[PDB]
């Protein structure tokens, strides 16, 4: 019997992930939790005709919520908005990220814990280092969640394509995508490196390649450009929160992954082949990095580093620019908790 | 293959609803409309990998939001503050409904027409009305989404033999109980007619059956007090929004419908057997009741009256109880339009 938990149920990405979470047919019990409205939600939820129970908890009772968690998803942490920086959104979410991680760790020490905060490339490093300090951390058990970067790329090659010559546009089906692009590197701006797989597609995108690789990278600042400002993308992100979630789900029931090469952000020494890839991606000592895993049991059990040994030399260049940035991100998580 | 339109795409039940008809893979093109935030929201929605082109409208563009639109959703309505009286809650969105009618009378005339906002039992009425005036009803293609009965008495069931015959509740899947359940009559408390089609969990139910049949009516207030009157089941009534949304479409290919005996809130005497629906509810001119139907390519061809036919003495006095006060909500709705 599988309990998922999800800490931060009620805000913007929160609700719309809960329910998508209670139509998982992989999932027994699923337990919300918030500072606010979750009971309520959470009972709204469990009226749907699925095979899962749901309830949702009030501020206090985040022991109740995770007790016997398998998966506990953190959506939690304040959206962008006119008014607020990104260095405060930082700060506030890094404070949300290490609260809950804290209650994991007490509560739920054996728990996948999925990561959905931004910005997930200096929040993961907030998170592994909470639980080190517990002594509580397993390096297999902790992904940042980078998939909504893959689903973009999937739906961004094909409209690109169908740009292009709509002859290969429309043969493509932006469901199955993911066997000719994989993403990898960080989860905000210029460290997001997509890598199209097939390389008959690179040719065909001729000079929209350029145009598709940014729009990947900035598909963020796209939707808060759409939303004024007064949002993100809320509803995307809850969908590949759910996707990446079924794939986890999947692995405690003994199935293969749908997706080929399912990327997250991963602690590079704590893993199988981390070596290697810190090796290929050009710094020996870098800590995280999303790349391609295996689960086992709902675990990253190795990375799989085969993207990074053929690499072009555009991509190659993507990487080292993604890589330079992305030092800073997580050095910028890891000394607002150290220090 | 199909347009789908979705009026009111921004609210409370609207977002949710957005998200899951994105993901159907019988839509082609989702159009978005509200008075305001749909832009963004379709936006966010366009970078899920599935294969339905997805955009929003501003509140002056209703009518590129409906041009060749075949499937219209009207989750429309406004979200219950702590305050709002019974009355004028239902005034409010008798307005929304004519007018978001009318627009479709004017730019989409042949459009299937899903009234999802509440009380369904007089703003359906309402919505009839209205394309009366315009000389525009086609009365297979006005639908009220009743679907959260046989949602919540497909999951409810299987919650109360799981509360006292574990051993035959641990044999129910909820996801099928439509084979063993079906939801009759209107949308609003003792207007909501359980009918227990397979006999033998009638009698595995026991003491409980009474308890079953309260929770399937008076469902959405046990939401409503569990949010402390600050909102009602929108993740829910999204949930089974889209499902009758599918059936619908999947109606314009050669597959049965999923569920069985799929009920929708219709008008009886524009449609095959509705006069005999008519005669076996004993009120041979009430206007509207929600029964199973048959869709062929969106539109209710036929309304199928089997379970009429064979019901226990219980369930003909729920009938009549329900067909008093349902009278009532039709009236009041069709006196919105005709006074």
């Amino acid at each position: 019997m599988v309990k998922v938990a999800i800490l931060g149920a009620s805000g913007g990405v929160g609700q719309p992930l809960s329910l998508l979470l209670k139509l998982s047919p992989y999932v027994s019990e699923l337990a919300l939790y918030d500072i606010r409205a979750a009971e309520g939600i959470g009972k709204d939820l469990s009226h749907i005709n699925t095979n899962s129970s749901c309830v949702g908890y009030d501020k206090d009772s985040i022991e109740n919520t995770l007790s016997n968690a398998q998966v506990v998803l953190i959506p939690a942490g304040v959206p962008r908005k006119p008014g607020l920086t990104r260095d405060d959104l930082f700060k506030m979410n890094a404070g949300i990220v290490k609260s809950l991680v804290t209650a994991v760790g007490k509560f739920a020490p054996n728990a996948r814990i999925l990561v959905i905060s931004n910005p997930v490339n200096s929040l993961v490093p907030i998170a592994v280092e909470t639980l080190k300090k517990m002594g509580k951390f397993k390096p297999g058990n902790v992904m940042g969640v980078t998939n909504l970067d893959l689903v973009r790329a999937e739906t961004f090659l094909v409209d690109y394509l169908m740009l292009k010559n709509p002859k290969i546009g429309q043969e493509q089906d932006k469901t199955t995508m993911h066997r000719k692009v994989t993403v990898i590197g960080g989860h905000s701006g210029e460290t997001i490196i997509p890598i199209i797989t097939d390389k008959s597609l690179v040719f065909q995108l001729d000079k929209q390649y350029e145009h598709f690789i940014h729009r990947v990278q900035f598909g963020g600042d796209e939707i808060v450009k759409a939303k004024q400002g007064a949002g993100s993308a809320t509803l995307s992100m809850a969908f590949a929160g759910a996707k990446f979630a079924e794939e986890v789900l999947r692995s405690f029931h003994n199935e293969k992954p749908e997706t080929e090469s399912l990327s997250a952000f991963v602690y590079l020494p704590g893993l199988k082949n981390g070596k290697k890839a810190q090796q290929l991606v050009g710094d020996n000592s870098i800590e995280y990095f999303s790349l391609p895993i295996v689960l086992r049991n709902g675990s990253v059990v190795s990375i799989d580093t085969s993207v990074l040994e053929k690499l072009s030399p555009r991509e190659e260049q993507l990487v080292n620019t993604a890589v330079k940035e992305l030092r800073k991100n997580i050095e910028k998580g890891k000394s607002f908790i150290l220090d």
